């Protein structure tokens, strides 16, 4: 993340963290049994950390699960990279709500554009260069136009996304955000998918999941409609 601050441990519980060869994809807890994420984020033989706040100090009570399941969008393209990026992840052991773990609340309602939503993530903290960080890092961003989507990338986002950035550039996500949540009143609104290198360009806003056309697919799977698919 750029032009943020570090995050303050209020308010990352529901980031999730992606590791085997080191460090995949960030991730979103939903409940004590589901995490989601995109499907870009994908790895062979992965694992998850929940509850990690600094790299210096481990506080008291991280946890440890495993894949037991995954699901992707039935009706999804194998090859094109970002049509559906969404993909839950079953743990094989159900997780304790404690101080640096709680889960974040689905969307009732989709973000109206012109709204004041929050990105994080352990990406790059830079505009060129790779720098990670310790903690998190946290930033409010805006809601903006489809046009403004489709303005600044000449390959058609796909009708499921969201648009978000600073109009004039300064604030967003960066390499390494990936899966990261966008939070906007309590409620969890966007998946981070792709943007442009360098973060932080005017009028070249970052693209979302739009998590609220996949929450009816959430919820089907987390009851048991395996054949259940995605809208379009």
């Amino acid at each position: 993340v750029l032009g943020g601050d570090e995050c303050d441990i209020n308010e990352h519980p529901f980031l999730a963290f992606l590791y085997s060869h080191g460090y995949f994809c960030g991730l979103t807890l939903i409940n004590q049994e589901w995490v989601v994420t995109a499907a870009h984020c994908d790895s062979t033989n992965f694992q998850m950390q929940l509850g990690v706040h600094s790299k210096k100090v481990l506080n008291e009570d991280e946890q440890t699960r495993n894949p037991k399941e995954k699901f992707i969008c039935p009706n999804k393209n194998m090859s094109e990279v970002l049509d559906k990026d969404i993909m839950l992840i079953k743990l094989d052991k159900p997780i304790s709500n404690s101080k640096h773990i709680a889960p974040l609340s689905l969307p009732s309602n989709p973000p109206s554009v012109g709204s004041v939503c929050r990105i994080m993530g352990w990406g790059s903290i830079t505009i060129p260069n790779e720098t990670y960080p310790d903690v998190p890092y946290c930033a409010n961003i805006n809601l903006v136009d489809y046009e403004v989507c489709q303005g600044a990338y000449n390959g058609l986002p796909a009708k499921t996304t969201l648009c978000a950035g600073v109009l004039e550039g300064g604030k967003d996500t960066c390499v390494g955000d990936s899966g990261g949540p966008l939070i906007c009143n309590g409620q969890f609104q966007g998946i981070v998918s792709y943007g442009a290198h360098s973060c932080g360009q005017g009028p070249k806003p970052g693209i979302y999941t739009n998590v609220f056309d996949y929450t009816d697919w959430i919820q089907r799977n987390i009851a048991g409609n395996t054949d259940a698919t995605c809208p379009p």
